[PDB]
């Protein structure tokens, strides 16, 4: 049995690879390919409890200076076969999380796309609501929505933390007693799928979740 | 004080290096190996430009201290992209004529950005299952093509940006056609595109 790795670990593991690949390419000094070689392979290890054969082989082919393109396609769809896909919820279990929000539906995604995230972001420009689903460290189906400006700038978005088509998003809290409520919130990808894809700790995730208190 | 002139790709590949470099102060701790990186970045950057002025200065200067950080990326890549050459759309008439045969042909409406960052400009037309593609050859001509891209998306690396993507099978528009992978989104593509020369070795080994 293969062992499972999330998504997030899934595109870790991508991103040190093509790190790597262009050290190979680009970086014509022996004792540094060396340091990165010797870094790509631990962060790779380090993923897994328990590396099998597959794994073996691949950074095998990976530790070798001539690694192709061609190599890196086969070895990243290999990893893919690891991963635990991001789970939709039910139509009863998202109006749960939503329960003041009638009629509300998340889009149709991509099998690979599922693969990749660690949670699902849609906008709806109607109501200048971006929507956010995700799973907690129990494991239990959380949700949130905010007000996402129309103005897209570059910048580095606060959760996946690469440089991007970002918007600012401002969640409200829950309202208290007294009808008042704390208005918080950064900027993050507009697209966030893609965000997904760039996203390769998790943590950045929650610790933005926290931050909008 | 007027601005050196650079191409998009360049840009890229100047954004390209300097996200590369903080992501070796952020997460390669050895001292030998950062200063490699940053001595190759410097020299990278500087080479592109070869004229340089204050304001690059400046810029060589925060990126070579390791606690760059990322709002000062991203002022200088906005300092950067003023430097840049935009790609030019065509005229409709001059569009028209790299295209004769194709009749109703408009490109779509494009970014200010995304043409800052663009060697070539390519849309796809579903209802054709066709990509175009213009570009500017090394003597500046308006040149145009055509082909199919196929509706199957695989990952995979790109013949144009050689970057690992979402690509699709494109093949120049009986005969055998083996076809090339790349980008179906080619904003995407050129905004991963640092070599011009492997979209000019792209075109060539069409034709
Ligand atoms: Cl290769
Ligand atoms: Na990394
Ligand atoms: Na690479
Ligand atoms: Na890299
Ligand atoms: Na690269
Ligand atoms: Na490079
Ligand atoms: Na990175
Ligand atoms: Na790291
Ligand atoms: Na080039
Ligand atoms: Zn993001
Ligand atoms: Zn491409």
């Amino acid at each position: 049995m293969k062992t499972m790795i999330y998504p997030h670990q899934y595109n870790y593991i991508r991103s040190v690879i093509l790190r790597l690949k262009n050290v190979y390419k680009t970086v014509n000094d022996k004792e540094t390919v060396k340091v990165i070689q010797s870094e790509t392979y631990n962060d790779i290890n380090e993923i897994f409890g328990h590396i099998d054969d597959d794994i073996e082989e691949s950074l095998k082919v990976l530790m070798n200076i001539r690694l192709s393109n061609k190599e890196i396609e086969a070895i990243l769809n290999k990893f893919l076969e690891y991963v635990v896909p991001f789970e939709l919820p039910s139509p009863q279990k998202l109006q749960k999380v939503f329960k003041k929000v009638k009629k509300i539906k998340i889009p149709q995604f991509e099998e690979y796309d599922l693969k990749v995230s660690s949670f699902v972001g849609w906008n709806e420009l109607a109501s200048n609501r971006k929507y956010i689903i995700y799973y907690d460290e129990k494991k239990q189906l959380k949700g949130l929505y905010g007000e996402i400006s129309n103005q897209v700038v570059k910048g580095f978005c606060t959760i996946c933390n690469k440089e991007s088509n970002v918007s600012l998003f401002m969640k409200k809290s829950k309202t208290n007693s007294d009808g008042q409520y704390v208005k918080k919130g950064d900027y993050i990808c507009r697209d966030s799928i893609h965000c997904n894809k760039q996203l390769t700790d998790i943590n950045q995730f929650y610790n933005f979740i926290d931050k909008l208190d």
